[PDB]
């Protein structure tokens, strides 16, 4: 139950084939991994393995790092007062948090020499054999944290705080951004709950709520996000860039902004393939489109026209097969994006985080909301473009075994179907199935001196976990909030339901993190980055969506110009609330923006506390008609008049008289 | 031709009644501005006035003031480095100009005894007989700018930058402002001649290029805008606050950011007012609109109904009337927003400034655009609402002396009317009217030990000029864009003339500050201010209006679906360019921000260079364990398995022989 004071794990796995060329470099990785300063033990793993074993040899040397990249961090203008000296004083006045200490010492591990430590990164360079370097669990605080998360109904911020610590600021903007968002949707599922037993199926009002909700909560997420960022003391890393490893160069320009220059790749390259990606997100959109009209038709075909052999659960079939083959072809489709963004280079991780987040939303958007797009703007104006596949449908079935009635409510049924058979299925894949196949793991497995074997034991099954990426938990989260931006008004239960499941969703994934994968490595982050962009397009989009699909699903028939004046309506009350909702949000003053500036001005007033009259007139006149003297002279004469003030009094005092005479 | 060295004067009026009182009131001030250091002397003028004219005494001192005054910007980040010392090598590196050293001298004035300078400040004090600090013209300098503003084609930079240098920064970006907004509006002066002959009239295209380049317009400048800024060590003024004398104060609360505590007004006051400017504003919105009902009807009427008695330029009169009435009616109301203004207390001068911009330009804009109005959006598609004033007007007319046929190109011909028409009477208006009113003063007018009277005559005519605003000229050039933004389409060559007066505007302006006014007090901006919210919002309208405009007088009747698909396709193109001209300027790298945070880079690490590997982890190691030989047990066993590196080399290469073996 507790960790040996291991800092880092590397995994070095060895094949057989390539024996001596993995020891030799083996031997130049622990040379490297004692140059850094880092004592390191060597252990072994299953199928040719030697798990090796980093900690600090020195804590003065690991106070040393701390205050070079506390320095890095200040000169950048993250840090608002420098760090001043290794005296110990230092982490006297601030202390090394774990998620800063595990991310220092991956820093000295993972940086290449121009930096201060090794670069081991094994995809561009000969350390191929070395697998992944993770960090361990502590499961102590792992059960804790479990137990502590399922007793309480709601989270306070001093647990986000302590999954900030263990943990890394990314992973505690997650966990903030769920809890913010669960604390945000109780709004509209109570709403919702109140706007589907009073108010009629499908009423505008709960769809101008629903927009009104998405602004305020954007905006108050995005404000509630940079106080987080100046209390973690995270503001500002979105300006500060890490360098990619797996980056490859033509030549190297000068440097713009610091010193030492940098490589280049030619950009013309990069917009090649990024026109090349274009291609591959048409042939998405026209595949799955296919896909969706096929299963909709189909689905259409056998549940109200072909009504004869086969049950009505064989007409219900088809959809819940669509909706269990959709985790598969969105993991071909994110496996493609992937294989193309790592195609690309993006000099910086933030960049290629970006573009990877931007294909990933493209392609979840298609494979989440074409079934209900398909269902609202084409099935309900005019399915008889889709009648021909009824027809098609029909003449397959008559050689097979030897009028429509389209009805506006099949989108509740629709969106119900998505809600809880979407929220099983995810529930069932996220935690049930990588649990029992752990487990079954667990069963198909069922020296080092006796001490060990339960710690090394635990090191080897935590060797095989997948590394977390919180880029899925955002994208289901944004995926969500997604549905209740666009298609709330079909079903305004979903809302409801979609507050119950994030409730047990802040568990789950907290539950994900601490059994079903190992420790990810903890990185800064400003923000949550390009899920803002796509939250704001979500939300944009969800006001038009809103409104055109309650006025057309509404139902002598429908005119187009109430289309066009209900969703130009809802657009601009949209922009009239974003700006109302800024505006207020402009003037509410969140105390940390206040505390830093007032904390900076104390600083640089520390720093100005660090750094007779008419003598002084009469003293530097008399050197000016001295000057004079030495030697133009109008100017000089004008300004002798009248030397001495009290001269310039009585002069004055006369002026008014003689004004008073004349 | 030559001033003789006087910074400021300062005009002091005493009145003949309150006589002994403003002879009190004058000594008292001639003592805080001796107390303050500045030398100063007293001269007639006109009417018992007491031209005081006060200087630098000591320029040590005022390298002291010029030393804590960039001290003062230093500390709140509006400069990139601290002045060190005045050991005369702050003056050598940055040199005062001209604009600071006024603006310096006016806070030395201004400023209370809290901040290092006597308050003669007249409205909120006892010097209620101070008139007027202004400083002087330079005549030299005027005319040589003059002459070179006239003989250009266009203006360089340095011309730009002299205006800075001699007039400070909020003059500087009204001429740069003014020079990119002619240089830009070149473009649609090309595309609008270009559109007037091959075009139709009322083309589709013309709106939609229109729409573009107001959006690239209005986003090149504010990049323009925030690299001059940069320039001209200007950037952040906008964060510092000044204080406003007139402020009145209930009670005093703590410090927020600084360490001085600030007064409070109780803001539920200003709440009160503020929601007593609004029926203020319907007022003027109802007074307006009948007024230019009855106008615009009476012109009808004359125009197409009453062609009987009364020529066709009887006809045409009543508008033009309206016309030349329209400044007295926007002169009186914005004296009354003024004086709404000075009732609220605004404790900032900037905020002040803002409201003051809002209400004025709330105000001219129904005054500039309620004729153009009532023309496209009531008297095209439905004029029939006001036929009952036909009516009104015959029944009128047939017992004062004893069918409608609405045409779409009325539009046109009042577009024409209120370009030409407007930039005839502003011309005039603007420098024609007061320069020949100071000749009517010059020859209505027609001691001082005969040296100085043709100085002094010049200074007592300067005196009696009105101080200029560049509010004005902003409020304008504002009104001019949005013509150009939402009533272009009308009139497609308005902009190509628009283009020509913005020509001889640049120098008119340039004339109004030369010979027709004071010199302003030089102060400092950040940027144009709230003229950027307006432009923004004029040109989102532009958008609209303009496809709201050539659909319904393009002109089987006008449907509804097309009027509203057109202005829906108008604001979504007006949004895509939008984004799409904003990441092309994020995208293009900007030099001055670069420089800024390179020079800032360079300054801390300069700050930073002010500021074997397995014998330090075999040693500390090696206290590791004789803190365990002191004396849990079982991780520092696991750590004393392997101390030395080489051993754990060896060891590694036994751990590859037992894979091989196994
Ligand atoms: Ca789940
Ligand atoms: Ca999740
Ligand atoms: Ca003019
Ligand atoms: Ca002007």
């Amino acid at each position: 139950e507790s960790n040996f004071g291991v800092d880092f794990v590397i995994h070095y796995k060895v094949p057989a084939a390539e024996r001596d060329e993995a020891e030799a470099g083996f031997v130049q990785l622990i040379r490297a991994l004692t140059t850094v300063g880092l004592a390191t033990e060597v252990r072994h793993g299953e199928n040719e393995s030697l798990l090796v074993f980093v900690k600090v040899a020195s804590p003065d040397l690991f106070a040393k790092q701390v205050y070079r990249a506390r320095l890095g961090d200040w000169l950048h203008g993250v840090r608002v007062s420098a760090p001043h000296n290794d005296i110990a004083q230092a982490l006297q006045d601030e202390p090394v948090v774990e998620a800063e200490r595990l991310r220092l010492i991956y820093l000295m591990i993972t940086k290449p020499h121009n930096e201060g430590g090794a670069g081991v990164t094994p995809t561009n360079a000969k350390w191929k054999h070395v697998e992944s370097i993770f960090p361990l669990h502590s499961h102590s605080f792992n059960k804790e944290w479990i137990k502590k998360w399922s007793s309480k109904y709601t989270l306070e911020q001093t647990d986000i705080d302590n999954i900030r610590d263990k943990f890394g600021e990314s992973v505690a903007f997650y966990f903030a951004f769920l809890r913010s968002y669960f604390r945000f949707l109780v709004i509209p599922s109570a709403f919702g709950f109140g706007a589907w037993l009073l108010l009629g199926q499908f009423s505008y009002l709960y769809a101008l709520l629903c927009g009104l909700w998405s602004v305020v909560f954007f905006e108050y997420w995005k404000k509630q996000e940079v106080d987080l960022a100046v209390q973690w003391g995270v503001r500002g890393v979105s300006s500060i860039q890490q360098s990619r490893p797996e980056f490859e160069w033509e030549h190297e320009a000068e440097d713009p902004i610091t010193g030492e220059p940098v490589k280049v790749y030619p950009p013309m390259k990069r917009v090649k393939t990024q026109l090349l990606q274009i291609p591959f997100a048409l042939a998405c959109v026209v595949a799955l489109g296919a896909l969706i009209v096929t299963c909709n038709s189909l689905e259409v075909f056998i549940n109200e026209v072909y009504s004869g052999p086969g049950k009505q659960y064989l007409g219900f079939l088809p959809t819940i097969f669509l909706v269990i083959g959709t985790p598969t072809i969105s993991g071909v489709l994110m496996g493609a994006a992937e294989k193309l963004n790592a195609m690309e280079n993006y000099a910086t991780v933030d960049a290629h985080d970006a573009a990877l987040i931007q294909k990933q939303f493209v392609l979840n958007f298609m494979t989440s909301y074409m079934a209900l797009f398909f269902t609202a703007f084409v099935y309900i104006p005019f399915g008889h473009i889709l009648h021909p596949f009824l027809n098609f449908w029909r003449a397959t079935a008559q050689t097979l075994t030897f009028e429509f009635q389209i009805n506006p409510a099949r989108i509740s049924n629709q969106m119900f179907y998505f809600t809880v058979t979407a929220q099983i299925v995810n529930f069932a894949t996220e935690v049930v199935v990588p649990y029992i196949k752990q487990q079954a793991f667990q069963k198909a497995k069922q020296e080092d001196h006796e001490e060990e074997a339960e710690f090394l034991q635990r090191v080897r099954e935590e060797c095989t976990l997948e590394e977390y990426d919180v880029s899925g938990d955002y994208r289901e989260m944004v995926m969500q909030f997604g549905y209740v931006a666009m298609f709330s008004v079909a079903w305004p239960l979903a809302a409801c339901c979609f507050l119950v499941n994030n409730w047990v969703e802040l568990r789950s994934d907290a539950l994900k993190i601490a059994i079903s994968s190992r420790r990810p490595i903890p990185w800064r982050t400003d923000s949550i980055g390009p899920w803002l962009t796509a939250l704001s397009f979500l939300s944009w989009l969800g006001s038009i969506t809103s409104s055109a699909i309650v006025y057309l699903c509404s139902n002598s028939p429908l005119k187009a110009w109430g289309l066009l004046l209900s969703i130009l309506f809802a657009e601009h009350f949209y922009l009239v609330v974003q700006l109302a909702v800024r505006f207020v949000l402009s003037k509410l003053d969140s105390p940390g923006l206040q505390k830093e500036r007032k904390e900076r001005f104390q600083t640089k007033k520390r720093l100005l506390q660090e750094n007779e009259h008419s003598e002084k007139i009469t003293r530097e006149a008399l050197e000016e008609e001295a000057r004079q003297a030495s030697i133009g002279t109008p100017e000089e004469m004008f300004w002798q008049r009248q030397r001495g003030m009290q001269e310039t009094i009585e002069i004055g005092r006369r002026m008014i008289e003689q004004q008073l005479a004349a």
